[PDB]
């Protein structure tokens, strides 16, 4: 998955807040 505008998209997804950096983005454990 994370090729990092995708990443872009998950640190975006890092204010979706089950995470702090788990795995949201970095830390993405995808590709």
């Amino acid at each position: 998955i994370c090729e990092e505008p995708t990443c872009r998209n998950r640190t975006r997804h890092l204010p979706l807040q089950f995470s702090r950096t788990g795995p949201l983005c970095p830390a993405c454990m995808k590709a």
